[PDB]
């Protein structure tokens, strides 16, 4: 045993990739159902219209949760369902369904780890901007305050964001996430403003004593060497020219969170190659400076390492190269390999300072097959087991590290891959939505009620 | 028990990749080395100038084969060692090493199937146009007659050419090997020009009654449906649309073969899209028809199957998808797959006549790591167990193949990955040249001995 007292255990839910009803009770579009209608955004030309009617058997799905029996279930209050508008006039409907979602997770145990945002933005808040525009920053605030003062009582650990990388660079720079933006320099602004959200928050329950604990929650991709790996000699160029790809990949948001600064050399060659402005990287720097404010909690979501060997010939934006080591790979086409996590779990305790550290999203996806009413994922059990020693085993190497989010709960609308990529640990039979328990899920039970003491 | 007599059980080198002394002996250099010369070719800024030394070790290396004990040893007669410009004046020097090493070779009970071509074209003839040009089709012709001549006492099975694929898409459409020629037209005149000279080289064997065998090697991608994987139901477009990309990865050679002419639906396609000429492809047929004649053997090149599902979003010129199974895959990043191969030796018997087939290379790149100076790679065991039995359960199942060639003998120039990736089963220490037999090596040697009969 290595997990400390109070190590959340749980499985995170994103609201738009289980809830549906989009346009029931009052409640507007998000920005996922704006980006699904379109063409060329979706794989078969799906959208969360109706996904796995998770407002309408939130029963079964808390069912569901007393049945995995974890401590924290990681969900986010849906902000279109709460505020169709997204602000200002709020609906009781929507305030009534999470007010019965919330004292029915509370009434059996389970702790609402509530993330304020998971990815379901209302639509009248990206169309005002969503994450670029920097009034959001107040709007999320209230928001969440909003949520905070109704929950303060039930709800006592709040995560601010998921995955800013992923909210900033697959949903505004890549584009395969919704809104489905392509832009690095909108990219960057969404770092500025999340960061920003994040600490005003923070600063918002420190003044007012509100006994709840607030952090934020990133996704961090460690690297290692195909050099090393090879056998041979590393040169100073090779490390010197990995720094930057990853700066942005890891430095670019741990920096901002306890140093309240920008990584300098990652914006001055963005300058010199014009992706970015020297006025806006001093402004942000002023601004990230003066609004800074330590947090008490910092979120992991691991799922790989990125092999990089030093080369000139790709012609992205940053000349690296990425290497295709053997071994096991999903249908995401994401390596398993525990030891990068543990990379992480040492260099954010070498690289800033004491900041509690938890893991809020980590699973793989396998094309399930219906078998006897019944669908098998033996990988995504390894997968979770080689995962779970790696963590298990460096909280034994005196590692700060605060809990573990298991993704997912139900096989769910997973983003640009529609249904095809299944994350979940419990099968849902589109059809009938019955819910069948994986050995996955069989498995997260076992880890879980076995691990966890009393 | 299933491998007929006179299965061709062998290992496959090229010369280029092992050869060096790219200016000795009046030698001038390759396509390979001017293509290699030039930056931004090759990982690291590697060539083939050195390599491995296979013209001063040919002891050791024959020595190597006997040690693995190939009844057929497929080598690649390097040109430009025999004949420095291409054709013409003929170097006594050249001729004379390889007439040792196929004495020696012969020496030994080795079967020389000898590859006339194995993407080691004299530079000269890149010069006056490589396989573009129709005047290789003689040049080829008469290289192959003056080596035949020299060598049909003891070299009985001849093979034209080593993957037109790759010689033709790989080599001349994605430029990833030499000579690094990027196009498609071009492309398609080097299918034109090989099918071309394999029949004239088919003919004028038949025509002399010279005691030989000849035929060509393929390499050749099958196809499985992840729709198929996904348990859904397969709409009629999905077919419709994967048949295009299917023809070009197996039609467009394959049906030249034994059809003697092309895929007209592909040229259709291309012309609509403007990527090739209806005139250019009617005078190709045109030319194939006259030229076409029946071979004696069809060789195979088989590595992994291509997972194909239907959609519009790669932005490919054919508006398919891959997908990416979970499973193993190498540090080349191909997915393991034996049935693949399987559906290939079926595909070939019901869509063309009984023609004998070969094949000729196959096996799997692994990062080896020297350890006590010797290197491991059990990948490599599996792959190569996988793609045996893939064959083996075939034959039981009245399949014409004809012989097996593993892919390959020592770690050697692996073309645009340089020396970082080793397929050789003989370990070759860059440095020192030694040789060490690894766990392949000798699952290749037991394989070969045991299921052999005496």
């Amino acid at each position: 045993m290595s997990f400390p007292k109070g190590f959340l255990w749980g499985a995170a839910t994103a609201s738009y990739q289980i809830e549906g009803a989009w346009n029931e009770d009052g409640k507007g579009e998000s920005i996922w159902d704006r980006f699904t209608h379109q063409k060329g955004n979706i794989l078969y030309g799906h959208n969360g219209d109706v996904a796995c009617d998770h407002y309408h058997r939130h029963e079964e799905d808390v069912s569901l949760m007393k049945e995995l029996g974890i401590k924290a279930y990681r969900f986010s209050t849906a902000w279109a369902r709460i505020f169709p508008d997204g602000f200002g006039n709020i609906n009781q409907k929507g305030l009534e369904f999470y007010d019965k979602l919330i004292n029915e997770l509370v009434e059996n145990g389970i702790e609402p780890v509530v993330t304020l945002y998971h990815w379901d933005l209302p639509q009248k808040l990206q169309d005002i901007g969503g994450w670029a525009n920097p009034e959001i920053v107040n709007y999320y605030f209230e928001y969440a305050m909003l949520i905070i003062n109704r929950y303060k009582d039930k709800v006592k650990k709040w995560i601010t964001f998921n995955e800013p990388y992923c909210i900033a660079f697959l949903g505004h720079w890549h584009g395969i996430h919704a809104p489905g933006i392509k832009n690095f320099k909108v990219a960057m602004d969404v770092v500025h403003n999340i960061m920003l959200s994040h600490f005003k928050v923070v600063k918002a329950v420190k003044e007012n004593n509100i006994d709840v604990e607030i952090g934020i929650t990133l996704n961090l991709t460690p690297v290692y060497l195909q050099t090393e790996r090879l056998g041979y000699k590393v040169s100073e160029i090779e490390r010197e020219m990995v720094n930057l790809s990853s700066q942005l990949d890891n430095e670019l948001f741990l920096d901002p969170v306890l140093k309240g600064s920008y990584p300098q050399k990652l914006l001055d060659y963005l300058v010199q190659k014009d992706l970015l402005d020297s006025q806006k990287v001093n402004n942000m720097q002023q601004e990230v400076k003066e609004n800074f404010i330590f947090p008490d909690f910092l979120g992991i979501n691991y799922y790989t390492r990125s092999v990089r060997l030093y080369d000139e010939n790709s012609g992205w934006i940053f000349p690296i190269r990425w290497e295709h080591p053997a071994g096991e790979y999903t249908e995401m086409g994401w390596e398993v390999f525990p030891q990068g996590l543990f990379d992480l779990l040492i260099w954010i305790k070498e690289s800033y300072p004491q900041i509690p550290i938890y893991i809020t999203e980590n699973g793989a996806a396998y094309n399930d097959k219906v078998e006897d009413g019944r669908v098998h994922d033996q990988k995504r059990v390894e997968y979770l087991k080689q995962h779970f020693e790696a963590a298990r085993k460096a909280i034994k190497n005196g590692v700060d590290l605060r809990g573990y989010f298991v993704w997912s709960l139900i096989d769910n609308f997973e983003w640009a891959m529609g249904y095809t990529k299944r994350f979940g640990i419990i099968y849902v039979d589109y059809e009938t939505q019955k819910r069948i328990k994986k050995d996955s899920f069989y498995f997260y039970q076992q880890y879980i009620k076995e691990n966890s003491l009393e």
